[PDB]
């Protein structure tokens, strides 16, 4: 059943993505991170169609030490992985697992950002199927 | 297949739990959290047999704001959920899902802490079965 669904069917659409701007202050970033409670965030330049990388909330913790250097986006920004929306979900899960990451940026047939997908949503689909089977 | 396993079979044993002490400073907590790379931590008093609660690393972030109050353990400590070693894993998964949490403390029949169990490890069992 995983082999038959595409990432587009399970992705978080572009409009629902919680992102950070490359030049936002630490306080603004914190407001977004704390309010949304997510762990990872696409980082954009001007708009959600231009993703510069991913920020992981955990990577902020070292900058909370009493003697740490100052935070800067350049110090924590990681490269984002991009996948086409047509990718099969079983292959997406295999890729998350083998390459050891959690979030991909999803692009459509025109090259624009159509959303994001995470390994957690694939696991949610699997367990959801478990609970549906248990419902019937 | 989950119904045939017990939490004892999949738990992180007591000796391997990465914990924080109730009276640790923010710097000490950060050292443990950053080194271990975990997201959630049992909080203990004298020893791992007395769990006072759970600390979630994300709950430290509000104290990073430029105008935030000072950190203290009392501001972030969360209540811990306890389950017996004998609990069947299908029931544990149902509980994590319905109550929407990730980590439970595992105790033996005498009241001692035998370890901790997480939803991530159950999901690892499931995905392992898929692949
Ligand atoms: N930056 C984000 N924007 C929108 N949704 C997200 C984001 N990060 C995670 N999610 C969604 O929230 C779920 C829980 O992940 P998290 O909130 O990071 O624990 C994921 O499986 C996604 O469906
Ligand atoms: N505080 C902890 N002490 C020991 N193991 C943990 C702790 N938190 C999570 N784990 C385990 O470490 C692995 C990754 O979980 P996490 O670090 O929360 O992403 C899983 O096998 C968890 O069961």
């Amino acid at each position: 059943e995983l082999a038959l669904q595409r990432v587009r069917d399970i992705m978080i659409p572009r409009s629902q993505m919680i992102t950070l701007k490359r030049n936002q202050t630490l306080d603004e970033c914190l407001d977004v991170i704390i309010e949304s409670a997510h762990s990872r965030f696409p980082v954009i330049s001007e708009d959600k169609d231009h993703i510069e990388g991913i920020l992981m909330a955990k990577d902020l913790l070292p900058f909370m030490r009493s003697d740490a250097e100052a935070f800067s986006m350049d110090k924590v920004l990681r490269q984002a992985v991009v996948v086409p929306e047509s990718k099969r979900v079983d292959r997406m899960l295999k890729e998350f697992r083998s390459q050891r990451y959690h979030m991909a940026i999803v692009i459509d047939e025109f090259g624009g950002v159509s959303g994001l997908v995470t390994i957690e949503d694939i696991l949610e689909l699997i367990v959801g199927e478990i609970e549906k089977g248990q419902f019937l």
